[PDB]
């Protein structure tokens, strides 16, 4: 190993599950918003899942901010609408509150993997549910238990070790379109995590193990745009298409940034209105979107409470937007 | 954990290492031919890094048959070719299917990867102690510390060369790597991919004794782009010339390995023929960018399946179509001739 | 193999470290017990170490109640006594029995060693993070990852005085540790104890993550003996004269530290109290050798057998109750202040 | 941990296992051989069990060429003697000298274990492949790991006879087990040994794969004691009567076995020969509770002190010689002979 510097003690995941155990009110909240998830994909409920929060958390106190704002609104549209905050502990082409706690180079991974648990349970225990993205193979058995939903990243949807790691998740899972607008990688990614699995994975206590999963049929495709927006009517058309000619629900969750925005945090809320008249004139096949949003709109490489990575949307616009997917939500109910 | 329907104990590293210790002759091959490798990226050596053979090892005594031959043609055309042997243990699926030997040797679902390790890794130290370098696909994140100290060359496939966990296992890798450019074309995922591979990184990965452990790795600048091709192939002088000009542009090396098979023969195995005709063409006429190409080969040509019931064919692919080893001796000598005439 | 019924899953130490971790003034408690033992140890303590509690826990609420109490002591006669309350979390049986709280801390043969590891690093956590230092027989290899950082002194069993691994633990621990004589009260097997438990050894062991690894150990000088008697009891002046010499032929410190219980009390808690008189005769009358004493205390004296248990009682061996301990401390501080 | 200087890595069991499986043949020697003293154990075989061989190894070529000859010898004395090899690999000791063949086995203080528990496995395959039978000395709680599997037969160390944390292992080991006599010839101890080796316990212990975990045992029904001397030796049939009679009393059966060295011989090698011939009158007379004897045995009689050595000789105590062994080992045999008709 002449390219490996150094190796380090890293805690078994049953660290930090007996320092950080789930609450009774954390496991609820779990338990709860993986139900309603489930009931929404199957198509039993006809509410929207919301996935919505910042790009990424690097300040906990900013972030329990935004999860006491956010619970409000959660359990005043709770209605129309099943919300879950962005707590995403990142994909780059070049990276976390776990990787890099003290965002320093220093890399204190074992402080970032305490930081991240406390965090999650925190939000869990009050009542909200939690999403989070999953790249790494190891971290997930440390987190897992305190989440209601995940995506797998865009540049590893085609990733054979990803579907693998989706079908034996506990919670739904969503795959992202191609960084080209292509919805093939994404279909074959969910049928891929749909089937059961034998691979090698770390286990609670830290050591290396065969595994073998079940399947997980909770996976949907992610609207995330190509080179350009495929949010529109038109291109809902087409997912829903193909996703039936592959056997698949009719299903899809819309991303409101990222390519889809046209990279303007703004225009997140020209999707959103878009989106919404959809909805509101009877999409039912759009079970939920994705929204980066923030307590302070913008970015930067610190003013409190505002991105470090995406540019996100402020407080204002989140209540607004929320409460627009709220009243496209009824529309097409009643 | 409700979709973990059971969990199996898993020898380490360690206990297979100790097991299939590498032979002086076996480490002295895999030592040789990085170190070749590594002389032909730095452009100080005009030979030509092949890497053949079958898509997918199944079959250990048709490896080996396979590998006796291959290292004969190593030994006599090597002023021309550094010839390393596929020996893919692991295949990624467009959705679902045999993973290879390890996943399952049986082939027939049973998952015995403890077997399989043991099968693969006295496989590998068969084949190195024997004088042939060994290449094979990285693409399960705990597998390789059963095997890449006898792995002279690793590729990343084209549908993880955008992953990070890819690309962190690159940087501490021994071997120099291989990129596929992306499943569509695209060429600047791999660029991406090369560079995040020369740089140092630190993640979470386990270690020899079976743990998972915190790493820090130095980057690997031993690094290189595979055209594998996209919709179209992508290896005539055109797209080589729009590579070379992307990695300067990038500020690496402006070289290639040109995958014959995949999207570059259309699928189509015979079509590797084809593609060498091209690239050797391109060599022959001073092309000194191409260091290196990659072909599937088997035994007997074609390809067989183990969902078709029919008795299996000996030394015939059940993953990718091959050509046989009747083209594999005359595509080798086409491309030996080529870079002896880029030379002259 | 065919002895071998089952297999079962064990949390490492370093999950009890992080579900568990010391709070500063139990950090503080342990830090200063063990530079305070060091004074005495290096004869620059008049004082006197007092190792005394229940034989063994099994009730961590009536564990707790006796912490409090003996805190008040450790407090009150902290100018002549360094008090450590016994905290034994694991007990050799001379054939068989209830091996303590960590083995079997429901006290039903069901063997729920995680509980019990939790159950016993919380609860010396609060006694510690109170003030109260604490000590233990390390009699297991592998529990001590899960609690030494929590004691402040330890012991290493008669049984086990001359185990080669039990020396070797010693060597590498953090705490002063004590080798009671031999069980036919032989003193050599201490004294080869305590001097191979002062060498650096190379040998086997377990991590922090539950890992067996080659641990290398620097020595531990802060040893000493501990006189439990033998076929007769071995407390009285003559004996520690006799200990004292061959200390001294074996190039050792003349120091001792004296159990009033076991062997020496003839088994009759009672007895301790005409120990600690003859020690108490031996300390005024300017022995400066006797360092410590061990006692077997507990809230009601006696001892009780295993279903509704007696409330603080011994389930062990029998205890001298809360009365008499509090008059014993007194008569030793007295013994102290007039070796002074 | 402040007194700890350094900690490396230690293969795991299942490593050496891997690199080192039993054979068939070497299963099989286990296998009967373990039967066998059961068979003695219970008053069902009239043979006599002999553990012979080295103090400790130190050489494996020495070792297996002793193996050899006492294979030989194993067969053509097999109608009366059940004939295991010693293989020991340190002498327990409390003052410094070399540590044995696991734990130093570069004979230099470099401690290399690894390198250690590889030669010292490799070993007990070879031999009992060749069809010996192997005993073995359990010292510590991790190395059995790596070796029990090639035992036919255990000693726990004298000086943890009394340790809680060697009987709860004996409780859990595949081989009959003895259990030395008090360093002062007392055998309450053994007695005590016996009775919480007999029962089940549960307890921490390291896995092959290197991790801690809760073990249960079912409890050791093949253990018994060794006489291995107080102050003085305790071979003599009066000495036997007096731990028959103990025996008879706890419960147990009144079996032993007679360690011919150490105290026995009064630190004399060559007084193994003696008490081989006072033991020999005792059964030759018709004593039935010697159910075995222990012998410090080599190829070269005596000892050297750890530049080149001498070949087949110990570094640790002193053994008797190859033709001693053989005459000792005719002698116990004719002796057999004579108890049964
Ligand atoms: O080995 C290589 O160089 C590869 C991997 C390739 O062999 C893949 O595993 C199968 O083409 C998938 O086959 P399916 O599409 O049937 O899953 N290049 O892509
Ligand atoms: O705690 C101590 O200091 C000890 C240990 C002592 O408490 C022992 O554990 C019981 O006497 C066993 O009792 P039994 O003899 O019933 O197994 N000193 O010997």
């Amino acid at each position: 190993d002449l390219r490996i510097k150094e190796i380090k003690e890293l805690l078994p995941p049953v660290a930090l599950l007996e320092k950080f155990p789930a609450t009774e009110n954390a496991a609820n909240t779990v338990a709860h918003a993986r139900k309603a998830i489930h009931k929404i994909l199957k198509g039993n409920d006809d509410r929207l899942l919301v996935v919505i929060g910042p790009c990424s958390i690097h300040d906990p106190v900013a972030a329990k901010e935004y999860a006491t704002r956010l619970l409000a609104l959660r359990e005043e549209l709770k209605d129309e609408l099943e919300i879950v905050m962005r707590v995403y502990f990142k994909p780059r082409t070049t990276k976390g509150l776990i990787n890099d706690p003290h965002m320093d180079n220093s890399f204190q991974i074992n402080d970032g993997l305490r930081i991240a648990r406390k965090l999650l349970l925190d939000i869990n225990d009050s009542g909200l549910p939690a999403a989070g993205e999953f790249l790494d193979m190891i971290t997930p058995q440390y987190l897992a238990d305190l989440m209601s939903w995940g995506a797998i990243g865009a540049r590893t949807t085609e990733s054979q070790v990803h579907r693998e790691l989706a079908s034996g998740l506990s919670c739904p899972v969503g795959f992202k379109n191609g960084t080209d607008g292509t919805i093939k990688v994404a279909i074959d990614a969910i049928n891929a995590a749909g089937a059961p699995h034998c691979f090698l994975s770390v286990t609670k206590w830290g050591h290396s193990a065969i595994v073998n999963t079940s399947g997980n049929g909770d996976c949907h495709i992610i609207l995330r745009g190509g080179k350009e927006p495929n949010y529109s009517a038109k291109h809902v058309a087409e997912v829903k298409e193909g996703l039936n000619k592959a056997g698949l629900p009719a299903q899809v969750m819309i991303d409101f940034s990222h390519a889809n925005s046209s990279k303007q945090f703004k225009k997140q809320m020209d999707v959103c209105a878009d989106v919404c008249q959809q909805i509101a004139g009877g999409e039912k096949a759009i079970i939920g979107v994705m929204v980066e949003s923030h307590l302070v709109e913008g970015n930067q490489s610190l003013a409190y409470g505002k991105s470090i990575t995406d540019a996100c949307i402020g407080w204002e616009d989140t209540d607004a937007l929320l409460r627009q997917l709220a009243n496209a939500v009824k529309a097409r109910r009643g």
